[PDB]
């Protein structure tokens, strides 16, 4: 097991994750119950400057970025770890 | 019924529904966001791409402006 | 269909109640998914006295009492509306 | 004055606050983003759709982006 | 001066204090449950195990009924 | 397995237990009280009442502080 923030992000997604998808400056990102701050807040861990912010509800976090590229370019670095 | 569920909890928690862009703002009597949400994400709608909660306000994210409108006016139909 | 405080939480508890027990000074009130802060907000606008606080987790409310007896008489009061 | 509650709030938990097209991010100390969206969501501008906040981050919602710009710098102001 | 964040915070979110056994009931403005929270949480007195928000309202558990009383009464010496 | 996924979920969400009367106290990394609520209500514990799951704290009620211990002694043995 690996402990820096990204391989703690990737392991909890391992277990959490249910689905990512984006449209034009944000993703969705949809985990298991009540995991939405868990994985926000590792997220917010990573310190991507892509990342605007996110916004984190039960199960789903919205994450914006400041442009669509920024967003896939932020989308693509999460999927690398699916 | 997922959708008879949702138009019984708008009855009371409903007070806002506006959009822009590709998402719907839905605003809820205090702390109903996410009791909405769920019922909202229950929902068997292929064009909403999800739902945020906060206390009394939902997001609802569509990938399209004419997906949002569509979602939307199917909320608008239970009021 | 009725509108007081008491008759909207008797109609919001038919779809989102799932259990109520005390132990002490408190009640769990557990709920649906993501329905505690919507039935702790009816409680709350009933203005029973007898209810020292509520604190909504997201499908469970803890109702504070005073003391063991308070708990009863509020959690009682509840269950007349199930 | 009406701002006088939500420029103290800003003065003690405001981060930071960026935008993009219809959307504005403003991060708050941590827990406060609930606490800010109520101060707000009182002030009812016609501009903000809305707020949802997560637990340290608020993201409103208005009707535009130039409504966005226009929102973004009245809270600027209270910095 | 420590104290100085937390007393601001009550002065403008504070609604109520009460305790019960081994319990604080600490009741705040809408939305601000946490925000106070997070500042409680940051005190790290041993007395507190710890907190517990909701929206507007704050579980403190403390270890005993007796430092229940000690934590209450520092909190209300902010007000 | 509930309890695999709960221990597992603890080894980097996991922060503190305590408990006191007929309370468990966990305290988890930030924004991981949901998370692992969600994991201990998964649990076929019938001593157990409920989880109340602030941002990072988490209250876990049973009815007795003998039962507050045996869960939180089979807390204890998954750390
Ligand atoms: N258990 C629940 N709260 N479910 C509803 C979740 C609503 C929405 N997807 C959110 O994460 O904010
Ligand atoms: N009682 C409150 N928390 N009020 C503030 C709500 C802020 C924002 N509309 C949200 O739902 O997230
Ligand atoms: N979808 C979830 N957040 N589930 C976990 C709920 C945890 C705990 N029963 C609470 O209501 O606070
Ligand atoms: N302590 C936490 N919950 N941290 C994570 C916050 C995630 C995200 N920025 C939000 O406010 O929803
Ligand atoms: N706007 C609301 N969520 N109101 C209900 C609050 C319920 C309860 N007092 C809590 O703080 O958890
Ligand atoms: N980032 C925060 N919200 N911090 C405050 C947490 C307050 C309290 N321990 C709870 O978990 O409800």
């Amino acid at each position: 097991q690996r402990f820096n923030p990204l391989s703690k992000l990737k392991r909890a997604l391992m277990d959490a994750f249910v689905k990512i998808d984006s449209a034009s400056h944000m993703i969705v990102l949809k985990t298991m119950p009540g995991n939405a701050q868990a994985i926000g807040a590792l997220m917010d861990n990573l310190d991507w400057d892509e990342m605007m912010g996110t916004i984190c509800g039960d199960d789903t976090i919205l994450i914006i970025c400041r442009t669509p590229e920024d967003t896939e370019g932020v989308k693509n670095r999460l999927l690398e770890l699916l």
